[PDB]
């Protein structure tokens, strides 16, 4: 079923789902979740629609294979862009975390249990955006989709 404005708990992964209303600056996500002992997998997509192959005008992708960091990219025509990262880690083995995206105007601003941690740049216009992707071998307890 389609989310609302009101948090949806304990959504199954993969989660693949309509942004309410479509993006527009000002909205923000919340995801609230458990960063699991054994988690290797765990991205979050803005989706230019929900079929396989579909642009995505976001990717984040906290990843673990040799030194620990994060990737922020873009997928457009089926083409991955250049990618950015930051050589940190804000998530933690085992730990509960709350993270943000807030869609402002430059950037998606990103913010990990209150600490701003990265600024991503729009590559594809944000409107362009209608579904939010979201999987991994992680537990989520939340995601709560606040209208701009
Ligand atoms: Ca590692």
């Amino acid at each position: 079923p389609a989310p609302g404005y009101q948090p949806t708990y304990n959504p199954t992964l993969p989660y693949y789902q309509p942004i309410p209303g479509g993006l527009n600056v000002g909205m923000s996500v919340y995801i609230q979740g458990v960063a699991s002992e054994h988690m290797k997998r765990f991205f979050v997509n803005f989706v230019v629609g929900q079929d396989p192959g579909s642009d995505v005008a976001f990717h984040f992708n906290p990843r673990f294979d040799g030194w620990d960091k994060v990737v922020f990219n873009t997928l457009q025509g089926g083409k991955w862009g250049s990618e950015e990262r930051k050589r940190s880690m804000p998530f933690k083995k085992g730990a509960a975390f709350e993270l943000v995206f807030i869609v402002l105007a430059e950037h998606y601003k990103v913010v990990v249990n209150g600490n701003p941690f990265y600024e991503y740049g729009h590559r594809l216009p944000l409107q362009m955006v209608t579904h939010l992707q979201v999987d991994g071998d992680l537990q989520l307890q939340s995601i709560n989709f606040i209208g701009g």
